[PDB]
């Protein structure tokens, strides 16, 4: 019986100041070796309904703090189905996405949790979550 696994792996060395657009954060990964025809990855820190691949993180230390940050990766579409999250349309049996920075920031120095849920085309498996540690 084949199970949904999620990864998420951060970067490490970020610092608090002027962060570009683009800059990648962090990597997702999803595995099922199930039949399927794709997979579907969304966050419940999404920012707005009307943006599926965009989310605003709250800062631990102080949750006036933001960072803005989207989902991205080849093949990656918006799902404009469901408008939450991406969707990519595969058999493979593995696929993986970036959490870039979504505009230029300022970002302040604090931690953010990442989560994310993913499912092939949520239990404990199907989540992950990580810290994002900026440092002054």
């Amino acid at each position: 019986a084949e199970k949904l696994q999620t990864t998420l792996r951060v970067g490490t060395y970020f610092r608090a100041g002027h962060v570009p657009d683009g800059m990648v954060l962090a990597q997702g990964w999803v595995t099922y070796h199930g039949s399927h025809s794709g997979f579907r990855v969304w966050s419940d820190e999404q920012k707005a309904g009307n943006t599926p691949t965009v989310l605003l993180l709250s800062g631990q230390q102080d949750p006036r703090h933001h960072i803005q940050v989207r989902l991205e990766g080849e093949g990656w579409q918006p799902d404009t189905v469901s408008g939450r999250g991406a969707i990519l349309r595969t058999a493979a049996d593995n696929a993986s996405f970036s959490v870039v920075v979504d505009g230029n920031q300022e970002v302040p120095a604090d931690t953010w949790t990442l989560d994310f849920k993913a499912c092939a085309l949520p239990n404990s498996e199907q989540q992950k979550s990580v810290d994002i540690v900026f440092s002054s």
